[PDB]
């Protein structure tokens, strides 16, 4: 039986820029690195940054949708996101089709949100305002 | 302040065969299906998968190491592997690291794995035998 995530890992092209992205600039728990990765936490959240020759910094509109949201308060939403902009982090996604988010990129362009509400906040406004063709189990 | 994952988006390329891998093969709960996506969990995973055209079918030599790790117990392992290898799951690596892993491929080729292990335990065995360069924090 699976219980969870365990960890994500990212790919990143180059070990340092992601690290302080991660830890200086969304303020993830750094706990260990070395000369190809990184161990951070985010909350419960385990996330490894692997330094990847493969990894390619890539422009959203060349990836698919596949993202990656980290949760955030009501309170400490709208400071965080203005905060990220005025950094000058990238941006993919502007229409908040699923809530209250923030879409935003790392350095290689891993797509990255901040949101606002619980898989269960989630189900209770698709049931007002579903999306197309919505069933719900 | 992040405090925590809040939900992993897979983008896929046929909404019913990735339905059927997440919610029938790996055990996880469907919550809702619409017409271009549907949302499970996993333990405390909010997972959804996000129909794309723009997803690929990626053979595995052909994407970088970015991939999503699930938690299962020690005991749960072996047969679980098992089960995706009747199904005939692609595995896209060995393990070589402390802690089970089983690393598979899902049907548009995101980088999966099972591992037995926390982050703390990782810590515990990297502070005993530190790899190259390693600097704990
Ligand atoms: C399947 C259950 N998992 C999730 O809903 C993850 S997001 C999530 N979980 N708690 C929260 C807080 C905003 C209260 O947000
Ligand atoms: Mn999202
Ligand atoms: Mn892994």
């Amino acid at each position: 039986m699976l219980s969870g995530l365990n960890h994500l890992t990212l790919a990143v092209s180059q070990l340092a820029p992601s690290v302080a992205f991660y830890q200086q600039l969304l303020g993830m728990t750094l706990h260990a690195r070395w000369d190809s990765g990184a161990y951070l936490s985010c909350g419960d959240l385990w996330l490894c940054l692997s330094l990847d020759p493969q990894r390619r910094v890539t422009p959203p509109e060349e990836s698919d949708y596949t993202h990656y949201a980290f949760s955030i308060s009501e309170a400490d939403f709208a400071s965080f996101a203005a905060r990220l902009e005025a950094a000058g982090v990238a941006v993919w996604k502007l229409n908040r089709s699923e809530g209250a988010s923030h879409y935003f990129l790392d350095p290689d362009g891993h797509k990255l949100e901040l949101h606002v509400g619980s898989l269960a906040q989630r189900l209770a406004a698709c049931r007002e305002q579903p999306y197309k063709g919505m069933v719900f189990f």
